[PDB]
């Protein structure tokens, strides 16, 4: 449903699992392991949107105000749709290569338009989430003095919900936070660029010549992709790119059922479109790059253009 009903107060493995249930992404789990393996940059180049938290006072790092918040915050799954769109037009192919330029930077701000729409439910959504949250740690929280009072042990019921909070809160809303934003990008940069793909694949008179020089790698690895098809070649301050490379960043955008990134440039006759990348343990993994991205919604609270040518 565009709008799954606020989750009920449960121990946070059956809140997570009932997290993927609400947004169908019962794949989640497995795509996030696959960050892992995986060494790219994929997530630098996305919005943060971390303005949309700064008033979100469920993200307070100070247990009180938690206390406060959770306490009085009534979850409503009312306005929530989580495949909501913005009023951007979606950009079509321009008529002619000329209109390469604009269109490039026409669909990214469509993108933005769309991902900036769509996040202020999927906010809604983490918003009930850690409600849900709360309440089952100070219903655990109340359990406990129970149990203690009952053993003529009578402690503060106060001191001991903002202890839990500090020791479990955070660190729970941040695992369903991952998962959650996780299916915002990959959900909303497949559905518009497997339509993009499509339209794209039928302009050969666009692309076949189409020569793209972008200022680094971060710029191409980045999940959205406004160009599929870069025939005639694909470089970064002027050096073509690696065949090899990428075969492996296609790997990962097919692992994440994403389109590929097609170049008759750079593409080795007689190898695959994708090659496994072995991991490098030394480097950075794509998991880190991911958890950046999020912390600068958590943290919120309590804080160029490709040059184009043509053969």
């Amino acid at each position: 449903s565009r709008m799954p009903s606020p989750p009920m107060p449960v121990p946070p493995a059956a809140l997570f699992n009932r997290l993927l249930d609400d947004l169908g992404f019962s794949a989640g789990p497995a795509l996030c392991t696959m960050l892992d393996t995986w060494n790219e940059d994929l997530f630098s180049a996305l919005p943060t949107n971390a303005d949309l938290y700064r008033e979100c006072k469920f993200l307070s790092t100070l247990p009180s105000d938690v206390v406060e918040w959770g306490d009085a915050y009534v979850p409503e799954r009312t306005q929530i749709d989580i495949r909501a769109h913005g009023d951007v037009a979606f950009p079509t192919l321009p008529a002619t290569r000329d209109g390469l330029g604009l269109y490039y930077e026409a669909l990214s701000r469509f993108f933005h338009a769309e991902l900036r729409a769509r996040e202020e439910s999927y906010r809604t959504v983490l918003a009930n989430f850690c409600s849900a949250l709360y309440r089952y740690l100070r219903a655990s929280v109340r359990q406990l003095h129970r149990q203690a009072h009952m053993r003529g042990r009578d402690r503060d019921l106060g001191e001991m919900l903002r202890a839990t909070i500090a020791d479990r809160y955070y660190r729970e809303t941040a695992r369903l936070a991952r998962v959650l934003f996780l299916h915002l990008y990959l959900f909303l940069t497949r559905e518009i660029l497997w339509a993009a793909y499509a339209e794209q694949m039928m302009r050969p008179d666009l692309f076949d010549c189409l020569c793209c020089d972008l200022e680094s790698w971060r710029q191409l690895a980045g999940l959205f992709q406004p160009f599929m098809f870069v025939n005639g070649a694909l470089t970064v301050r002027g050096v073509p790119i690696e065949a090899r490379r990428l075969r492996e960043l296609n790997h990962i955008r097919e692992h994440l059922n994403l389109p590929l990134v097609r170049s008759a440039a750079t593409e080795e006759p007689g190898a695959p479109l994708t090659t496994p990348p072995t991991l490098h343990g030394n480097q950075a993994r794509a998991s880190g790059y991911f958890m950046v991205l999020i912390r600068a919604k958590l943290d919120s609270y309590s804080s160029a253009a490709p040059r184009l040518s043509f053969l």
